[PDB]
């Protein structure tokens, strides 16, 4: 009726959509470069691309899981793979950056559903135990994805145009989705219900009420954005900006991912020992020294590329620790529906990064690469301010 030992090549198909959507950003945005200099605008919309793609998923994310709801698990699902291997390809025929945007956004609300309809049906069909398992591996995978994206995509535009990315995509969706063509039996209980839209936004109205949820969501939304802002503005930041190449570049990922991870392992580890309330404040000091230091460096120092990457890992690793912690808590922070709480903190979320991105963007342009850092701090600030509040 709900799990056994036999049915396991179906979460994959799972897994693997849930991998090829994340590098979809995580190996492009260096490869974005080259993609900039063919395009004819600027450097300045390298960044720019993962920001629209960000925008598209919070787009449909709140309608998609009470629509996964109304008509079934399977269809909803499948719309959304066929939608991604669709927009993958399409891209290659649109060539001009004014609409590169375009493609770049709809491939970006092919996110949600990997949340909004994919998560449920594993909530749903299996078990508690068999679940966790599952989790716990798709929780590596938004973690691998960033970390070894970025060094495929460094080696990618070395050996092969850009190009071959998106096509080798749609591949890896339809790897999962020829998997999924006769192997998803769908979970949804509310076939036979009302078109009801005009008064759906009446669940979410009460979690954007909660003086403690909002708070803890933003302090979620900014504490991370630093990460993601080097994400998308890295290649620009170190190739053009530091003048250096994709393998003094692509080494400078690591050492930011490598600690981020370093935060899990031991969050894993001291999650036993410590409480929750602990492991946050405990995740608090790594974070404030880190965008101290990246900052605190490109004071007087403004090319010091090294120690502004070495402050984004002290940085880096503290929030492997925090974030996740935060993010029971965020949850629980209101007593009302899984699938609504988390429906708000993604569309909350990327707010913060798809703006804060932008906002993070002139930042480099214009204050040069000063700025950046103190628009990084900032953030640690704002984090920080909100839980002065949120624990005590
Ligand atoms: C919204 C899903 C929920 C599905 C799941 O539980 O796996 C979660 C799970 C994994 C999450 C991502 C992990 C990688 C990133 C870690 C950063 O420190 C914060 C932003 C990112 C981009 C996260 C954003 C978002 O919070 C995700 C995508």
């Amino acid at each position: 009726a709900r799990l056994g030992r036999q049915a396991l090549l179906f979460p994959l198909c799972l897994v693997l959509y849930e991998f090829s959507t994340y590098i979809g950003n995580d190996m492009i945005q260096p490869g974005m470069l080259a993609v900039v200099e063919q395009y004819q605008a600027g450097i300045d919309w390298v960044p720019t691309s993962m920001t629209a793609y960000l925008a598209g998923g919070m787009f449909l994310q709140w309608l998609l899981g009470p629509l996964s709801d109304r008509i079934g698990r399977r269809p909803v699902m499948l719309a959304g793979v066929v939608w991604f291997i669709v927009t993958c390809l399409a891209i290659l025929l649109a060539q001009n950056i004014e609409q590169f945007t375009l493609l770049r956004f709809l491939q970006g609300i092919s996110l949600c559903f990997i949340g909004a309809v994919g998560y449920a049906a594993i909530q749903e069909s299996f078990e508690e135990a068999v679940c966790i398992k599952i989790t716990a591996l798709m929780a590596n995978v938004a973690l691998i994805a960033p970390l070894l994206g970025p060094l495929v995509g460094a080696a990618w535009i070395h050996v092969l145009p850009w190009e071959g990315m998106f096509v080798l995509f749609a591949a890896l969706a339809a790897i999962s989705f020829f998997g999924l063509q006769r192997a998803m039996p769908e979970t949804a209980t509310r076939i036979g219900e009302k078109l009801s839209l005009k008064e759906l936004g009446r669940d979410y109205k009460l979690v954007l009420k909660n003086g403690r949820f909002v708070a803890g969501a933003l302090a979620l939304g900014f504490v991370s954005l630093p990460l993601l802002a080097w994400t998308a503005q890295s290649p620009i930041i170190i190739i053009t900006g530091e003048q250096l190449s994709s393998y003094e570049y692509g080494l400078l990922q690591v050492p930011i991912f490598g600690a981020l991870i370093a935060g899990n392992l031991l969050l894993a580890r001291l999650t036993s020992r410590r409480t929750v309330r602990s492991l946050i404040i405990m995740g608090g000091w790594p974070i404030m020294i880190g965008l101290l230091v990246a900052a605190a460096a490109t004071v007087i120092s403004s090319h010091a590329y090294l120690w502004m990457t070495a402050g984004l890992s002290i940085y880096a690793f503290g929030i492997g620790l925090a974030n996740a912690g935060l993010v029971r808590l965020t949850l629980f922070a209101s007593d009302m529906s899984k699938g609504t709480v988390s429906a708000a903190m993604e569309m909350l979320q990327m707010l913060i990064f798809t703006v804060g991105i932008e906002i993070s963007k002139h930042a480099w342009l214009n204050g040069g690469n000063g700025l950046f850092n103190l628009f990084n701090l900032v953030n640690g600030i704002l984090w920080l301010s909100l839980m002065v509040i949120f624990l005590k």
